[PDB]
């Protein structure tokens, strides 16, 4: 269950998540747009799902993409702040899961975000250990998809 | 015009928003649910829009309502964090505006949140001065609906 996935996040994993978020989460506009643009560059097949945002190749200049990207970073902020209470983490994860279930986004497709996250982390010198920690958090969401 | 509305957030207003947010934003789960339950109690006619959340009278016990409520508080956190840059404030406001336009929520009905905000603020010893400051921020979202 989603609870099982959340309940399994260990102290060391939460530590790595918080330490890396202190940095990547400090510039939500910049890193949020970077995450989205990287997803579009490496997984062009996903561009079609974001038609509401218009021309995503416009990057930072695209106000709709900018607003969406900042919002995405606050969903992550939410997750990070709820790490110590699985009950709360689960209810927020299920909420955002619905936002994607309605768009027909499968657990496998949601996992495509791992590549971009790994790259953004690396740009700030956070290695594989950190990317693995984030993959575990993403897996919590996948448990609800 | 959302841009003219955003221009109404003067130095004094921004200060009052930040000062009060430091207090109300410290307990997103508690105050978020308080905001929603107050809305449903004072404006019963809005409950119909929240069909997906199930029995909202259950309050904190309702997992869907708690998840929704926490999310709402992070939307407000987002707004507060963008007060420095009007261009970014507008793009995030328009993003959440879409979320409500799709639910057929008008500017007038969105404004029904002012009562709840004033009540929650009052319970924390923040009077009309602060309630009026928040009404100006809510007005920016209303201009986009
Ligand atoms: C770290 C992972 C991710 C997070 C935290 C996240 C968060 C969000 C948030 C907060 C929204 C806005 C929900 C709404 O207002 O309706 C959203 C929308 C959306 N997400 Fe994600 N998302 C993630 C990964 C993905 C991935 C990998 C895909 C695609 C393969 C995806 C596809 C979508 C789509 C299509 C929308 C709708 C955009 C629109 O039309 O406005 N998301 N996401
Ligand atoms: C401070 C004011 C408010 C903020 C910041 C706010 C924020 C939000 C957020 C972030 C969502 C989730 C969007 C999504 O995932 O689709 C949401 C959903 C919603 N909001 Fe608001 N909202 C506010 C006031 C209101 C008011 C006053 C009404 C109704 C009179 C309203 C009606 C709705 C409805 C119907 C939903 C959909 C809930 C669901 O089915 O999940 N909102 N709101």
């Amino acid at each position: 269950s989603v609870y099982d996935a959340a309940a399994q996040l260990t102290a060391d994993v939460k530590k790595d998540l918080r330490d890396s978020w202190k940095v990547i989460g400090s510039d939500k506009k910049g890193n949020g747009v970077a995450l989205m643009t990287t997803l579009f560059a490496d997984n062009q097949e996903t561009i079609g799902y974001f038609k509401r945002l218009g021309d995503v190749s416009q990057g930072m200049a695209n106000d709709k993409l900018r607003g969406h990207s900042i919002g995405l970073m606050y969903a992550l902020q939410n997750f990070i702040d709820q790490l110590d209470n699985p009950d709360d983490l689960v209810c927020v994860v299920e909420k955002f899961a619905v936002n994607h279930i309605t768009r027909k986004i499968s657990a496998a497709e949601f996992g495509k975000i791992n590549g971009p996250i790994k790259k953004v982390l690396a740009s700030k010198n956070f290695g594989d250990k950190y990317a693995n920690a984030w993959a575990k958090l993403v897996a919590v969401v996948q448990a609800a998809l």
